[PDB]
């Protein structure tokens, strides 16, 4: 079973950015939100070439979470669903397998819509733009970054956003740098 620390740190991310509508549910309705907040944020035309590929990118994602966690196939995931799912998921990792495939894709969009320089580094001022805009308070958005970047000593490259990725859903941990990947956690 998930500990408390686990179980909040995969609700908080339900909560904050799959769930973009608020309603407790996870739909195809909440990923087509996070492409206009994405495309806000970052002035890219609708129809455009990221606007396109944001889009194809969440379908393959939505699929691949609902194929995993939609139990009764109504195109929902909800919260029950999602902790049913990652119980599973958590076991697995520690077993030693890798995380589910659509998990792996949400992370290298993820990666990809903060390095919109496109040089393979999330730096400060890219990573505090994108979570300021789920609502991450600025101060823990820059408290995140100098633990997650081990204080400048670390390169927030593709690979580094990846390994922390992993540890922020599964690590017991409460020193793991990856519990803050989302804004810091007060602990
Ligand atoms: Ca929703
Ligand atoms: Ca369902
Ligand atoms: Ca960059």
């Amino acid at each position: 079973q998930l500990s408390d620390f686990q179980r909040n740190k995969i609700l908080r991310v339900f909560n904050t950015f799959y769930d973009c509508n608020h309603d407790g549910v996870i739909e195809w309705d909440d990923f087509e939100l996070a492409i206009k907040k994405i495309c806000n944020l970052h002035s890219w035309p609708t129809d455009g070439k990221k606007h396109n590929e944001a889009r194809a990118d969440l379908k393959l994602i939505w699929d691949g979470l609902r194929k995993y966690a939609d139990e009764n196939e109504d195109e929902q995931v909800t919260k029950e669903e999602w902790l049913k799912m990652w119980a599973e998921c958590v076991k697995s990792v520690e077993k030693g397998e890798s995380l589910p495939e659509w998990l792996t894709k949400y992370m290298n969009f993820m990666f990809d819509v903060n390095d919109t320089s496109g040089d393979n580094i999330i730096d400060k001022h890219e990573y505090s733009t994108v979570y300021m805009s789920y609502g991450i308070p600025k101060s823990d958005c820059d408290a995140a970054f100098d633990t997650l970047s081990d204080g400048g000593k670390t390169m927030v490259t593709r690979e580094i956003f990846a390994r922390l990725w992993t540890e922020y859903f599964v690590s017991n941990d409460r020193g793991a740098k990856g519990n803050h990947l989302f804004g810091t956690l007060k602990l």
